[PDB]
C-alpha cells in the first residue's frame, strides 16, 4: 500500500480531453501521459448518459444510464480495449470511475430492478442531494443489488486494474468490504480509491439519517482517500483566511488520524474544482504548490491540462474542450519531481511537517540512516533558514544546482530546496 506513495495519478474527462472527445484522442496521446510521469491513468466516467432529467446538452458522466455499456461519445467497446492495451503496453494502471450511489432515471437497473431503489411516498425514485435532479438513489438495504454491482465489476476488471468510487461514503461499508473481497479475489492487483467527503457534508448527511462513511471506515475497504477533509484548508491558507501554522496543525493532526499505511490523493484541482492557475497565476508559485502535492505523505494527482496550465473548469454537462486552454508548460516540473517522488524515502514511516522561518513549510522523511528534507515557501518567502547540516555544498533535488550550508543556514529564495543526506 505504501507504494502509492511513489506514484502518481492523472486523470483524464475523456470528453473534453481532445477536439473528438473519444478514446482514441487519448489513446493517440498514451505516451505523453507515460511520459508525464503517470502510474495510473483514472478516467472519468465511459458509460451511456441519462437522457431524462438530463443536465445540460450531453449531461454529466455522473448520470449513468448503463454501467455495463460504452458512451457512445467515445466510441465502441474496441475502441476502449485499444487504450487499456495500449496503457498497459507503456506500463501504466487504468482506473474507472465507479459511480455507485444512483443511476439516472432511465437506466438499466430502474428500468429492470426499480424495486433497488429507494421511494419516496407517492412511489417516485428519489435523490437526497438537491442539485442531484439527474440521477436517483439506489438502496443497498436490498442486498441483491450487492451482486449486479459486483459483477459490474468483474467485468469491467477484465480490462482495468482499479477503480475510483465516486460519493464513496453515501453507499454502505459492508457494500465496498464485499465489492472488494470479490473483486481482489480474482484480481489481487486491484486498485481502490475512494473519493471521501468533507466533515460538512458527512454531518448533513448522518444528521438525515443517510450512510454517510469517515475517511477511516473508507480506508477498511479502500487503498486511497482523497483530501477532501483538508483541501477546504488549502484553499483557506491559500487565499489568506488561515495562517500556515493552523494548516500545518491540520495536516499533523490528519497524518495520526488513519492507520500507519493510510496512502490520501492530494490535489490542487480536479474536475469538480477550479484549477490550479485559478488560484495562483505565475509558473513561480505553481512549482511551490506542486512541489508540496507530491511532497505530502501520500500520491498526487495531475487533472489532464493542469501540466500546460489550464486556467478553466472544464463544464461536466456540455462540452467544454479543453485543447486551448494551454498557458504554459510544466512538463519538466512534473517529471522532475516524479523522478524524486520514486525515491523510497517517500515511504519512510517517519515523515515531520514544521513551520520554519516566514512561515515556509519544511517537510522531512526519515529511514534507515538517510533522510529527504523540502523546504517549500508556499508564499514565495526569501529567507535564510536553518539547517544542522555542516557547512558546505549540497543538491537541491528540485534543480540540481549546489545549495550551500554556511553557518547552520541555508538560503531559499522563493523556490523549494530539497536536499537528501545522511
Amino acid at each position: 500500500q505504501t507504494q502509492l506513495r511513489n506514484e502518481m495519478i492523472y486523470s483524464v474527462f475523456v470528453r473534453n480531453y481532445s477536439e473528438a472527445g473519444n478514446f482514441a484522442g487519448v489513446t493517440a496521446d498514451l505516451q505523453r501521459i507515460k511520459d508525464l510521469g503517470t502510474d495510473i491513468l483514472w478516467l472519468l466516467p465511459i458509460n451511456p448518459i441519462g437522457e431524462v432529467n438530463r443536465k445540460g446538452t450531453l449531461g454529466s458522466p455522473y448520470a449513468i444510464k448503463d454501467y455495463r455499456g460504452i458512451n457512445p461519445e467515445y466510441g465502441t467497446l474496441a475502441d476502449f480495449k485499444a487504450l487499456t492495451d495500449r496503457a498497459h503496453e507503456l506500463g501504466m494502471k487504468v482506473m474507472l470511475d465507479i459511480v455507485y450511489n444512483h443511476t439516472s432515471p432511465d437506466s438499466v437497473l430502474a428500468t429492470e430492478h426499480p424495486e433497488w431503489f429507494y421511494h419516496d411516498a407517492d412511489g417516485q425514485l428519489t435523490n437526497k442531494v438537491g442539485d442531484w435532479s439527474d440521477v436517483k438513489d439506489l438502496d443497498y438495504g436490498h442486498h441483491e443489488l450487492w451482486q449486479y454491482q459486483i459483477d459490474t465489476l468483474l467485468y469491467w476488471s477484465q480490462f482495468v486494474d482499479g477503480y475510483r468510487c465516486d460519493v464513496a461514503p453515501l453507499v454502505p461499508l459492508d457494500f465496498w468490504l464485499e465489492a472488494r473481497k470479490q473483486v481482489n479475489a480474482k484480481y489481487p492487483e486491484t486498485l481502490w480509491l475512494a473519493e471521501s467527503a468533507g466533515s460538512g457534508f458527512i454531518e448533513e448527511l448522518r444528521s438525515q439519517g443517510y450512510t454517510g462513511l469517515s475517511d477511516s471506515e473508507l480506508y477498511q475497504a479502500f487503498d486511497m482517500t482523497y483530501d477532501y477533509d483538508v483541501f477546504g484548508d488549502f484553499k483557506d491558507y491559500w487565499q489568506g483566511r488561515s495562517t500556515v501554522e493552523r494548516y500545518v496543525d491540520l495536516l499533523q493532526r490528519q497524518d495520526a488520524t488513519f492507520p500507519g499505511n493510510y496512502v490520501k490523493m492530494r490535489f490542487l484541482e480536479n474536475h469538480d474544482n477550479a484549477r490550479m492557475m485559478s488560484l495562483m497565476h505565475s509558473k513561480a508559485e505553481a512549482v511551490n504548490n506542486l512541489t508540496w502535492i507530491f511532497m505530502q505523505r501520500g500520491i498526487p494527482l495531475i487533472y489532464n491540462g493542469q501540466e500546460f496550465l489550464a486556467e478553466h473548469q472544464p463544464s461536466l454537462f456540455d462540452r467544454d474542450t479543453m485543447v486551448a486552454d494551454r498557458h504554459g508548460d510544466v512538463t519538466p516540473l512534473i517529471q522532475k519531481l516524479v523522478t524524486i517522488k520514486q525515491l523510497p524515502l517517500l515511504r519512510a514511516a517517519d515523515y515531520q511537517l514544521a513551520v520554519v522561518e516566514e512561515g515556509i513549510v519544511k517537510i522531512t522523511y526519515r529511514a534507515a540512516g538517510e533522510a529527504l528534507t523540502a523546504w517549500i515557501p508556499l508564499k514565495g518567502q526569501v529567507t535564510a533558514v536553518a539547517t544542522k547540516l555542516a557547512a558546505g555544498s549540497y543538491q537541491n533535488l528540485l534543480t540540481d544546482g549546489p545549495t550551500e550550508v554556511v553557518d547552520g543556514k541555508l538560503t531559499v529564495d522563493g523556490q523549494p530546496v530539497l536536499i537528501k543526506y545522511v
